[PDB]
């Protein structure tokens, strides 16, 4: 259905940082050979600080524009969306109508969008109809948009199970569908999870649903950041364990994960084999090594600071589990306050339930 | 939809062991603080003999009304239920109208029930129906009764990927979904696995796939019974590796492990960097060191001896497993029984196909 | 729904080697004890050469109208089929209509056919009016001829979360469903899955999800082919791995392995506790502990010369996915041709897109 | 899927009339050839009072045990049941298995139950579950009871278009389908029509569909009561029409309707060839000639009297459709209680208001 | 999605009759202007004998290869077909296959084809997987040719509700579908109607749904056989109400009809305005003004004399209606036998019975 029969990386971009807001996007622009995308995705979504986005989308408009008939992959900048918030929806649509002004000079270089946080198969259309309401209030032709989703919840999962069937209908233009991306750091919220470090879990289940979702029907499977940027043998790992899934693309944060996961999939130079101090201010090869589970306190520290600055957006998120149960369970269980102050002492305690 | 956003610990005790056969439900019933489960549930199935099940439900009613006003978590007794037994499925909905009398005093301190051994979405409703009836019998508000089901069969995993949309039809209230727990023990044997050991698969995906059900349908996900008690170690880490799915309750059998399961989630109280003879008959730790694979001899040999005291049910149906498949295979293949004979040797053989 | 409750072994031939043609299915047929399989596949699709099915076919009537009657265990052939090719579903039909033509004395003692490379469950109903229509064309009762499939797409393994109520339908016959059986070589390929080595992943989910389909329909789940024939400890691993999710039966490729599969479910003869130069030439101990990891010339080598003598058809494809996405990048990103021949050479390049 | 290919006559008894209250029953009971209907249905949902059904139910067990053996129809008493009182349901519950005790001897010379009021397709599940649970308790043969059901609702009357596909789930008994009746009476307040005189509509295309529900599904369509008695003609022009519609069978309310509807779809006796005072208080024929259309004054003047009582209840809540109507109008259109007043003069209006 | 946006006339031609077999075919192929129809339909099925059918399917070919280039509008022959008729599914498809033989020469000037006595969506997708297989066997484009059904059953009816949705799925080829047909006739004893003279049934909602279900798919819909070639007005007074429904095409059974139904949704040629012996042998006008309601002795004679002489099939079937009812009385109300004899007498009972 698609030009890229497969995609290896997908690198997304900050549209308007708070100097030149639009700089992150102009370089990423300039990026050519091996550092340079398969899929590049200039970011008005979680990259971008919220008060920032409508600049970001003239940001978008004003670097396309410039740049974008030399861009050597394809560009599918990331819209808002929200299953759950139709303000949200209504905002990333006037984004993509504006962004796809003809007059403008950027849709011409615009293979589609990437929307985030969908729900079930009923808000899948949603995003549909508003691709399709776009392309004809512009004269594009219709299906030309490609829309990529990012699967982040337990609901967008089970929905790929029923999307050959769906995609048919003739209520809708869903065979504009290209990429399924799995979004791990939203998804781990989704579903509640949580681990010791912080560190997200695997979830090689939501891989395997996602790389078959994508077989079952024509659509092509990517998987989700891979933060620790500096922990490049575990970026290597992730993506050959990925394509044992048969998900042979990888979400890439800088040029030189894109270097890193545009070079994993394609067959090594040479041949192997397989069987059954040293040096000073370098040792932060310990920074590596280690990894730091903390306390009660630290988390509550912690939230305390960023709530005052108000550690990004998603990772007071990912604490906001442990502190919610720890404020369930204080809530709804006085016979617990006592073992609980004993436990953390009541200055944590109190100022937990003041967090949030 | 219900009160608790959260749940840690359920635990089950039997309602009448056959002396004060409800001695077991006033003693869980006088727990408190820590070692007092978010959920407790009277059971009336898997731990209760069959024969006492009736006297069962009496006890549940006597309990709750005297000690029910006091208990400090909620209160969800396991009636009988199969999606196979139309009898069991009566019996079940007879004690829940039974316990609900609100002339009887427990009502009021019951907050739902929990509904084992459900099949496929039309078996939830069959259940879902019981309780709306029952609401109804007993001038009770329509939803007031939570359900939650216990998942121990490849339908009812199936059937957690449409419950959304199934939920809102008007002909049911299945809104009342509170917990979806799984049950290892009997999924186990619904699947017809088994181990050299006996010991239970972990069964990651069901855990994976109920915790996605979970948040796709606004309900919560439990883990199963972690029956090794003394395995403390073992515990925690199946509640670690439950969390990391977003599973963040699990079932407890003692309330030492209700202790265990209800300290587990929350943050611990000081912070941890993690990196790349000696006594005497506490040489049990040997016990908790080893495991026993049994031969045909000692599986026929002991089921013979528990059809004779007719291991508890659940592990004489596990057993039935390979023994189903030995039994199966003789039947079938007359061109094996020389070199079935010669392996086993013809007493075993023919005691194998007694058994059962 | 059918005779055997358990399967363990599922034993392919070849049907026309390119002499006898038909010396495979001779002496499989002659196999007995515990050599002898559960279920006997005369294979008509993979394991013969396209060239050769008519004939295959013919070889499939002679023998089993000469030894069928004596063969132990249940005889269902395979036969060609696939959701994406109406000339190879009619063909596979119509092998079945000759070979199931009473009077030529080979039906009577066949069980069923397997049917390969199924879809979705539209497709699945394709195959199965094929069987009606065989019964009816030839008297049979209706019904009589067991179906089983081979779950080797994405859309298959879908398709059996819907099987319970879609058999229940009256426009279908589809309760003639026995086995599900894994195909892990066609569904790797399906998947556009790659492993460094060549060797299938080992798809935990598909074969969770396809023992949960069985259960839950009342089929048989099966898992597909161990190649590794001289990796002994390996297929009992496999099998003790498939026996903890209830997979209880697997493909077997030679008589040997049907007497490894067809003991390993079968409880031990002894008790066992578990806790917590030496030869010669016989250093080929060697080639069981080494594998190697091809180079981009390496695969090219090798298709070149697979493609002159048109590594088997299977392995070929295998390699076609890294190849494949060579070539889309080459054809799509102009500005990584120099990295590409600097990484490669250009000799490698441009025989690389010679190649498919 | 049932003995009887045809039923013609469908005959309703009250079954407890407030003597001896089932004295109806006994007659009906002793009926014979041409006036003996081909299927006798004891009513214990609108035939009788609200406040006698739980005599009736002892009173149909009472004749069907001494007279049930000679009747040469089939028997199908009517249990209460409705798609929105979860009390009326398990009311009808009860009583059928009070009914089928098989020590009361009854059971055995019942068919089947009819079930009134069914909803959509899930309600008549829930139904379904009840006579299951019934055969279980009591060992009758799974299946035995056939289910007819009442169609009575848009809601119902939709259902029967997906009852193919929902019949073959393995979750319900469906298949104990026999008759789909219509319920004209019934219906016409559901679909909240009304007329000049307060006769039926015809409601063709209920009818219609009901027939076609019925051929599609396998049951056996019947027509609804047509309780203007004295109109014999009408009945045989209804009977004729529904033979049009290859309804064939509809419902008698005496013994003389019975022996014309057991007459009427019978050939004649003879061909015919078609083309394109009197008497003295038999003047009567002058009641059969006209209808009268009530005035407000009248409908209020009647309901008044029926509720001082408390025109049966379907008579009074025929009226409740005008008058509901004429009550939300003055509750909601202030600006119209003058034009209302003038029309009706305000004796009538505050009248209006107090009815319902 | 096919080249006919209208379609007046739908004109069956027998392929085969008991001299020169075709000539029926030669004939019909050589109408030219208003005596030809925008549908011709050789007619394999109903109008010509089954013992015929194969000669049929050749002189299709001949004709078709000789003289289809010059025939003015489109041909879409009929061939055998039925929902519970496996056989006769196959005949069909084998008699499509050599039909379309491109080395024969008629399938170039063949546009498609009829099947009949289709039912569920589930039947449709079964002769549209024969479409498919026989495009790819002959090398055709792929959905080239036109799948058109007959409408004559409850089944189909309610299948056409659900065709837009199912028709986008991609696993069926569907989008070929053009015409769809009412069949009266054969809907009729489908629906196990009747009348007293054996005149059809106006069934005008089965009408209005095809209609309807032909607009919501992008279908056209036509009506069925008008049987009594002589009159003339009735052909014209039931297109004029079908064309008040939408439906703009019929079926003819000659080509004066042909001429008729060509005509009639014309614009009249001049404007009208509207308010509110003779001859000798020509009084054959009441032959046009009358019509014949039988007896039972009649109706057995008839069947008696159609039975020694195997009225054509069809009449014959409608017959079976009331007689099959007459024997189901019989056979369980022996409580009647004696009215029944005094009804017809005895000669005529016992000869019922034999009748069938
Ligand atoms: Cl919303
Ligand atoms: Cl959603
Ligand atoms: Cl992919
Ligand atoms: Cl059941
Ligand atoms: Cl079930
Ligand atoms: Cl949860
Ligand atoms: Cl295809
Ligand atoms: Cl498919
Ligand atoms: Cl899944
Ligand atoms: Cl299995
Ligand atoms: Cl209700
Ligand atoms: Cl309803
Ligand atoms: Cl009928
Ligand atoms: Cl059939
Ligand atoms: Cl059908
Ligand atoms: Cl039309
Ligand atoms: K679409
Ligand atoms: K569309
Ligand atoms: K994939
Ligand atoms: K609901
Ligand atoms: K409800
Ligand atoms: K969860
Ligand atoms: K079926
Ligand atoms: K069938
Ligand atoms: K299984
Ligand atoms: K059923
Ligand atoms: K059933
Ligand atoms: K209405
Ligand atoms: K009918
Ligand atoms: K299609
Ligand atoms: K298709
Ligand atoms: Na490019
Ligand atoms: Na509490
Ligand atoms: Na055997
Ligand atoms: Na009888
Ligand atoms: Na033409
Ligand atoms: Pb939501
Ligand atoms: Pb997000
Ligand atoms: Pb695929
Ligand atoms: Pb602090
Ligand atoms: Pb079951
Ligand atoms: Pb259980
Ligand atoms: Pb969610
Ligand atoms: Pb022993
Ligand atoms: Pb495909
Ligand atoms: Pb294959
Ligand atoms: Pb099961
Ligand atoms: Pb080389
Ligand atoms: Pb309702
Ligand atoms: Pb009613
Ligand atoms: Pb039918
Ligand atoms: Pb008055
Ligand atoms: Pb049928
Ligand atoms: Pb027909
Ligand atoms: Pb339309
Ligand atoms: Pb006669």
């Amino acid at each position: 259905r698609h030009d890229r029969e497969f995609v290896r990386t997908f690198f997304t971009s900050p549209t308007a940082v708070e100097d030149d807001s639009a700089k992150m996007l102009r370089r990423a622009a300039g990026l050519r050979g091996m550092q340079a995308p398969d899929v590049w995705v200039p970011d008005n979504e979680d990259a971008t600080a919220p008060s920032m986005r409508d600049e970001g989308a003239e940001n978008i408009v004003e670097v396309i524009s410039e740049q974008g008939a030399e861009f050597p992959g394809e560009i599918h900048p990331r819209m808002v969306w929200h299953r759950d918030s139709p303000e949200t929806r209504y905002q990333g649509f006037q984004h993509m109508l504006d962004i796809t002004d003809p007059e403008r000079g950027a849709v011409e270089h615009i293979h589609g969008f990437v929307i985030p946080e969908v729900g079930g198969i009923d808000d899948w259309k949603k995003a549909d109809e508003f691709f399709t309401i776009v392309e004809h209030e512009h004269g594009l032709d219709e299906g030309s948009l490609a829309m990529s989703v990012i699967i982040e919840s337990g609901e967008a999962e089970l929905a790929m199970g029923d999307l050959r069937d769906e995609m048919g209908k003739p209520t809708n233009n869903l065979e504009r569908l290209f990429l399924l991306v799995d979004g791990e750091v939203d998804y781990t919220k989704d579903m509640r999870a949580m681990t010791p470090t912080g560190e997200l879990p695997a979830w090689p289940e939501l891989r395997h649903n996602t790389s078959r979702g994508a077989s079952a029907a024509g659509c092509v499977a990517v998987d989700g950041p891979y933060d620790d940027i500096r922990d490049v043998e575990g970026y290597r790992e992730r993506m050959t364990d990925n394509q044992a899934k048969g998900m042979l693309g990888i979400w890439s944060l800088t040029p030189g994960q894109v270097v890193e996961a545009n070079t994993s999939p394609l067959p090594p130079k040479t041949g192997s084999w397989l069987l059954d101090l040293t040096a000073d201010e370098l040792r932060e090869e310990l920074l590596g090594l280690t990894s730091y589970v903390p306390s009660m306190d630290d988390i509550v520290d912690s939230m305390e600071e960023f709530e005052a600055a108000k550690w990004d957006e998603a990772t007071y998120q990912a604490a906001m589990t442990p502190i919610s149960l720890f404020q369930d369970v204080y809530e709804n269980r006085p016979d617990q306050h006592e073992e609980l102050e004993e436990r953390y002492g009541a200055g944590v305690v109190e100022r937990a339930m003041e967090v949030g």
